[PDB]
């Protein structure tokens, strides 16, 4: 966190692009180099209770170098707020782009196997990802897939392990992302009519969520791999790489221009 160097003179704020964990983030420039960037503000009078949160995420991302992760450009404190400056991803997150209408399996796939990419990644540097949810995957404006705000170490996404408060591994990812499956599939989680705490108790309650309706044979059972009660059955990020639904669905990501056009044409 750079204390001397103003952020205001660093960056143009532009308009308001999402509300995250702890702030709201804006689209802005570096004046240096004219990229854009993703700038979180976070007022740490009003945030005071989160700020080791705060921390722990960005010492997190800090330590990340991968394609598939949201790049971390640094944090600067004027006055009361941390301003955090993130790559700029302008295809939007994973669940904007099923506004328009639903996903096929080839679309599924790709996101599916580019998740399961930054899985591995984090998953051998012996990191969890924590929140694997469409709001949290991002897409660049050429189809590139990448993982953003990481949880913290709602509840829909949730495996049942964490919900019970027992010490869980990465195989927690693997479950969250079966539920990411069924929500790119579905447009929706498991669940996602119901008060949050009637879910709290119905994730450890209840045999684990199916995918529902005309979907290939292939990715109900990439579903069902993830969404094992066990976590010793659930499968590793690089077992699922290679699991059919991603070899005989998943295509280029430059593909996912496609999907990020038919965003735009939508609004
Ligand atoms: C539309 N394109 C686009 N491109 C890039 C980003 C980046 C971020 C972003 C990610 C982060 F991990 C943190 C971060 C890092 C360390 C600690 C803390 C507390 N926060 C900050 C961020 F601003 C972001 O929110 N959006 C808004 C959508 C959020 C979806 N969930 C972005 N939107």
């Amino acid at each position: 966190t750079n204390l001397k160097a103003d952020p205001e003179e660093l960056f143009t704020k532009l308009e308001k692009i999402g509300k995250g964990s702890f702030g709201e983030v804006f689209k802005g420039i570096d004046n240096r180099t004219q990229k854009v960037v993703a700038i979180k503000i976070i007022d740490l009078e009003e945030a005071e209770d989160e700020i080791e949160d705060i921390q722990q995420e960005i010492t997190v991302l800090s330590q990340c170098d991968s394609p598939y992760v949201t790049k971390y450009y640094g944090s600067y404190l004027k006055d009361t707020k941390l301003w955090i400056i993130m790559e700029y991803l302008g295809g939007g997150s994973a669940l904007d782009l099923l506004e328009p209408g639903p996903l096929d399996e080839t679309q599924i796939a790709t996101i599916l196997r580019e998740i399961l990419k930054g899985l591995d990644y984090l998953h051998s540097e012996k990191k969890i990802h924590r929140d694997i949810k469409a709001a949290n995957v991002l897409l660049s404006e050429h189809g590139e897939v990448k993982l953003a705000d990481f949880g913290v170490a709602t509840p829909f996404w949730m495996a049942p392990e964490v919900i019970k408060q027992s010490a869980y591994d990465s195989k927690a990812d693997i479950w969250s992302l079966g539920i990411t499956a069924i929500e790119l599939a579905r447009g929706e989680p498991p669940h996602s009519e119901l008060h949050p705490m009637k879910v709290l108790f119905l994730i450890p309650k209840n045999n684990p969520p199916t995918l529902e309706g005309n979907y290939s044979k292939p990715l109900k059972e990439f579903v069902e791999a993830c969404l094992n009660k066990e976590p010793s059955f659930r499968p590793t990020a690089k077992e699922l790489l290679k699991h059919k639904f991603i070899l005989r669905n998943a295509k280029k990501t430059s593909y996912l221009t496609e999907l990020i056009d038919a965003h735009h044409h939508h609004h």
